[PDB]
């Protein structure tokens, strides 16, 4: 059982989930890979799926318990598969959540709206789905969680799925210069709506159309309706130059890509959004050199000089962008959580955890925001990192 | 089959070949990874013969008369007295692999240049403090610091060890005062105290320079005074915050790392400090802002006059800085070597480099690579990275005490 200990405060305790852990990770005693960022089987970890619910509502070891048991067991044996059932997927669902490593706001994962688009048939349904979801999910700025499960993936049947990474993203365009006009990690994605019979725009800022696959179906493309997309322009509080450099970000962040395991049952369409963490648009969307960089003009503008780097001028815009990004989003009435305020939630987050399950796994590099690291509580906590199911997964693209 | 490593801003990659020749065993297991965890006879021949093919290897030689008789020679002490010394031109090349396989290292490309001091010769913990002043005044050089270290005696059988009981050469003491506070590092609370217990007769500010405890081999450890003009320090001071100056803030100028384990060819050395000089973000940044250390950034956010109101404004972001900015300014100002997060982190993504091609890999931690503070600006927080150990090495060991 691994000790974990906090190195601010000192306490320490013994992460006995950890033991519980369903897969495999990529580190053995030989070396650590922890900074890399990528039938009887189905039987086994559906009967544990089964097993985890009937004890989530008190009821483990009923008469309920051992026909819902038999019941997929049948299921299976004759079709390869089984349905799971509307309660299972939502205590599903949020267990996915739960258990992400990756997640520094958790605290919520009880509070998880979940919509059962298991009987949609078209791409077309699948957009009408997903502007509700929006809708919903948006509620005006008021941002609310949710995750919208579609069919799950079946034998002798195409999968359905949904080309993009995010619900919502700009566009990248390669101009002939070797630039980017736009967002460089979408070029790709944006050809790919361009190859299917998009015309694009030629802004900074154009939201990307859907790309829908409904299973054995060429993908179909759809336009979000812009009334649906909230979106934050960016100013700064005193540096009233900000304003004017144009900069904004949508309010929805809405993970398409990852699928969706519950019970041995893979979902490789179920797109889940919450809110955003300020660091990600402040650091990461508008400070990552191959992102839309613009770390350097904001300095410039600052009349900083950037000619040492041991002024830390880089230190110092970056923080006032990420000033910029809460002020703007707190000032259009956006849900948003700075660094700080999530972190020390998260803190809140493994205690509970410690008390509910005893331990929980977490992957420090992920945990810990990308600047004012060592200020923010996670930074001093020692965490064990573990694949647990139901879970959310990377999976390769459709084409 | 090796591992795949790449670097996510510039989609270049590598795999590392090196780890599969990993010395040690680590704290993961695919079942759960414990990478963020601070602390994780015949193995003795295997382990000399070892270290002595990397240095026939080095100077290209391996495969030589020489390099078998060396072998055997090793083989023969080992049989008559259960243990072997090292030629001073092997302690020196193992003491440079100790810091080059040093995972939690950021400086690393420097390590070639590493100044070794062989003090194996040492009879005393009257000596042990003369070659402590000795490498303290060559290391510091009035400013511009050399990188050094020097070996004491290694780990015998039937025999105590040589130990420098201070995690550093040079450390601030930590009084707890009545009501909970404690006066100085708070770190160094247990030390200080260790030293008071000794017979030392302690003082009160906040930066009060410890005074060292050196063991000899079966000897309680004796107390030694460092001469004030041999720990240089430097006054922090902002360059256009001139507030900050009257804070009385100061940090000595000699990181010297004194209480680890130095491993070559299953040998075992428990006291051989070394040094070299320091990254801004360890000043600034973790000892001045750590809630449990200085933890001066709310009096700090206050001065600049920050609303601390609400996290959300990120005073504690801008406090931070202008502390980074400050240690820089002071010690660029006071002619004492010293490297920012920005400069360090770029020349360690030339040592990786470097490395690819001369052992197909690095051994890298990168919780401990990345810097505290504007991690992802700095260039090794997109490099991924992998995790493994080594020998020679620089090993945790438990306290003397
Ligand atoms: C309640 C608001 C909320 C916040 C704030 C939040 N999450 Fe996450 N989150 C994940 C998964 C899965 C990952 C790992 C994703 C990855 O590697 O990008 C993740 C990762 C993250 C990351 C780090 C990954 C990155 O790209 O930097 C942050 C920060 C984060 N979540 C913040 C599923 C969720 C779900 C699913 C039902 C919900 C709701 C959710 N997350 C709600 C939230
Ligand atoms: C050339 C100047 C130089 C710089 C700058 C430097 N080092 Fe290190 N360094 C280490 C070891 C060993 C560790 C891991 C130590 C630990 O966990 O305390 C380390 C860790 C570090 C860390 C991260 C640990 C922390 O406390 O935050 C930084 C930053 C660092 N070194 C900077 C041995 C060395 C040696 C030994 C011959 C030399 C010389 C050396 N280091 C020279 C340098
Ligand atoms: C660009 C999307 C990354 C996204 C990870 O996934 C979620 C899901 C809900 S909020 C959230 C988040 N803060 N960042
Ligand atoms: C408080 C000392 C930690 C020390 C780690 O060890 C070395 C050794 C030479 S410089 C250096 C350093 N930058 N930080
Ligand atoms: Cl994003
Ligand atoms: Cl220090
Ligand atoms: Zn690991």
């Amino acid at each position: 059982f691994p000790r974990v200990k906090n190195w601010e405060v000192g306490s320490i305790t013994y992460d006995t989930l950890s033991a519980q852990a369903q897969q495999d990770g990529p580190c053995t005693p030989r070396r650590c890979l922890g900074s890399l960022v990528f039938p009887e089987q189905l039987l086994s970890q559906a009967r544990d799926f089964i097993n985890q619910y009937y004890s989530s509502i008190k009821r483990s070891g009923s008469q309920a318990h051992e026909q819902r048991l038999q019941e997929v067991e049948a299921e299976v044996a004759a079709t390869g598969t089984y349905q799971l059932r509307e309660s299972e997927l939502v205590f599903g669902a949020k267990q996915a959540w739960r258990n992400a490593p990756r997640c520094v706001g958790r605290i919520q994962w009880g509070k998880l709206q979940v919509f059962d688009a298991r009987d949609c048939r078209s791409a077309q349904e699948m957009f009408t789905y997903i502007c509700n979801h929006i809708k919903y999910a948006t509620n005006r700025g008021n941002l609310r969680s949710a995750i919208t499960v579609f069919p799950q993936r079946c034998p002798g049947r195409g999968d359905f799925r949904i080309w993009n990474s995010q619900l919502v993203r700009y566009a990248g365009y390669r101009q002939q210069d070797g630039s980017v006009r736009g967002d460089p990690a979408n070029v790709e994605i944006t050809e790919l709506c361009i190859q299917h019979g998009w015309t694009p725009g030629n802004g900074r800022f154009d939201v990307l159309p859907l790309l829908l696959q409904a299973p054995d179906e060429p993908p179909e493309l759809f336009l979000l309706p812009p009334e649906l997309v909230l979106e934050v322009p960016l100013e700064h509080p005193t540096l009233e130059w900000f304003a004017a450099l144009g900069l904004r970000w949508y309010a929805l962040p809405a993970v398409s890509n990852m699928l969706l395991e519950i019970g041995g049952l893979e979902f490789p369409a179920a797109p889940f959004s919450g809110w955003y963490m300020s660091t990600e648009i402040g650091t990461r969307n508008l400070c990552d050199p191959h992102r839309y960089n613009i770390l350097e003009d904001v300095a410039v503008c600052m009349d900083l000089d950037t000619r040492t780097t041991s002024s830390l001028w880089k230190d110092k815009a970056a923080v006032e962008i990420n000033v910029a990004v809460l002020h703007s989003y707190q000032l259009a009435k956006v849900t948003i959580v700075d660094h700080h305020a999530a972190t020390a939630s998260f803190m809140k987050h493994l205690e509970n955890e410690q008390k509910a399950r005893g331990g929980c796994p977490a992957d420090w590099a992920w945990i810990v925001p990308p600047i004012s690291g060592s200020l923010t509580p996670v930074f001093h906590q020692e965490m064990v990192n573990y694949f647990l199911s139901p879970a959310f997964r990377y999976q390769p693209d459709p084409w």
